[PDB]
C-alpha cells in the first residue's frame, strides 16, 4: 500500500471530484482525497492525497498558488468567466498605461467576495457595490494576498499575466474586480494553475490519460512529502514506542535541523523513515540548556502518527 501525493494535472471541463474519481478508480485503494479545488474551465496542478498521504493534505493547501489568467474587457458574465452567460457588455478604451496602472494596483490584500453580478433588478452593479463594502450579510468580504503579479501582456481587450496569491481567493474574482477599476468589467477566458507550492504544471500527469502503472509509479512517498519544515531524527530504537502513543524527549533524539516553538517537525528514524509529524515544545537553541542539566523534558508533541 502506497502513501503519499500525487500531482495531478486536470484538463479543461472535468471538475476536481472527476479527477479523484478517476484516480481512485485505477489506483484500486482504500483512500483518495484532494486539496484545493479547481473550477471546471480551468486546467493545471491539483495536489491528490492517497491514503495514509491524505492527512497532510491540509498542509498543501497552505501553501501559496500560481495562476496564469487571461481576460476579456468589457464583457461580463454571470460566473465571470467565458463558461458563463452574458449578462453585460460595456465599451471599453483605455490605454496600456490606465490597464498596466489597474492590474499591478492589487499586490497585497483586499478583502474580495464571491462573483454574483446579475441582469435582475437591484443585483447587477449596486449589489456588487454594496457587497464588496461589505455591506450584503450573506455574502462576507474575505481577507486575501495578492502577492506578486508580472508577465502582463497586453494584446487588444484580451489581456493575461500571472499572479501568486494566497488559498481561498478568486481568480475570477480579481479580473472583475480589475475590470471595474476601468471602469468597463471584465471576464476570464482562461486560467491554468502552473504552480501549488513548489509542485509545478510540468511535474504533473494527467490521471485520464495514464496507464495504472504510471499513476502508482508516480506518487510522491511520505518520506519526500513536505520537503520544507524542519526534520528532526530520533535513534532507531525508538520508532516502535513512537508509532504507538508517546511522545519525545530530549534523550530520544539524535539529529536537529532547526525550530522554534509552536513550529511543526517531521520526526524520521535512523532508517530514514517517517514516524509523524510533532509540535514543538522547546526552542531548539535551548535543547543545549536541557543537557548540561539532568533535565530530560517533552521536546516534541506527537500531531500525527503514520502508523502504516
Ligand atoms: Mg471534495
Amino acid at each position: 500500500m502506497k502513501h503519499g501525493i500525487l500531482v495531478a494535472y486536470k484538463p479543461k471541463g472535468p471538475t476536481s471530484h472527476d479527477v479523484v474519481d478517476e484516480v481512485r478508480k485505477k489506483l484500486k485503494t482504500r483512500k483518495v482525497g484532494h486539496g484545493g479545488t479547481l473550477d471546471p474551465f480551468a486546467c493545471g496542478v491539483l495536489i491528490i492525497g492517497v491514503n495514509q498521504g491524505t492527512r497532510i493534505l491540509e498542509f498543501y493547501k497552505d501553501l501559496k498558488k500560481v495562476y496564469w489568467v487571461k481576460m476579456r474587457l468589457g464583457l461580463i458574465t454571470e460566473t465571470f468567466d467565458i463558461t458563463g452567460e452574458v449578462v453585460e457588455e460595456r465599451e471599453c478604451n483605455v490605454t496600456e498605461e490606465e490597464i498596466r496602472e489597474a492590474i499591478f494596483s492589487f499586490v497585497g490584500e483586499y478583502d474580495q467576495v464571491p462573483p454574483a453580478y446579475s441582469a435582475k433588478k437591484y443585483k447587477g452593479e449596486r449589489l456588487y457595490k454594496l457587497a464588496r463594502e461589505g455591506k450584503i450579510i450573506n455574502l462576507p468580504p474575505k481577507r486575501v494576498k495578492i502577492f506578486k503579479i508580472w508577465d502582463v501582456n497586453i494584446e487588444g481587450r484580451d489581456v493575461s499575466f500571472r499572479v501568486e496569491v494566497s488559498p481561498g481567493t478568486y481568480i475570477r474574482s480579481l479580473c472583475m474586480d480589475i475590470g471595474y477599476k476601468l471602469g468597463c468589467g471584465a471576464t476570464a477566458v482562461e486560467l491554468v494553475r502552473e504552480s501549488v507550492g513548489p509542485h509545478t504544471i510540468e511535474e504533473s500527469l494527467n490521471v485520464f490519460e495514464a496507464a495504472p502503472e504510471e499513476i502508482e509509479n508516480r506518487i510522491i512517498p511520505l518520506e519526500k512529502c513536505l520537503e520544507w519544515l524542519p526534520r528532526v531524527v530520533v535513534h532507531q530504537e525508538s520508532t516502535k514506542m513512537i508509532l504507538n502513543g508517546s511522545q519525545i524527549h530530549l534523550e530520544m533524539l539524535k539529529e536537529w535541523d532547526g525550530f522554534k516553538k509552536g513550529e511543526v517537525v517531521r520526526v524520521f528514524n535512523e532508517e530514514g523513515r517517517l514516524l509523524a509529524l510533532a509540535e514543538a515544545e522547546r526552542n531548539s537553541s535551548f535543547l543545549e540548556t536541557l543537557r548540561k542539566h539532568e533535565r530530560q523534558r517533552r521536546v516534541l508533541t506527537l500531531r500525527k502518527v503514520f502508523q502504516t
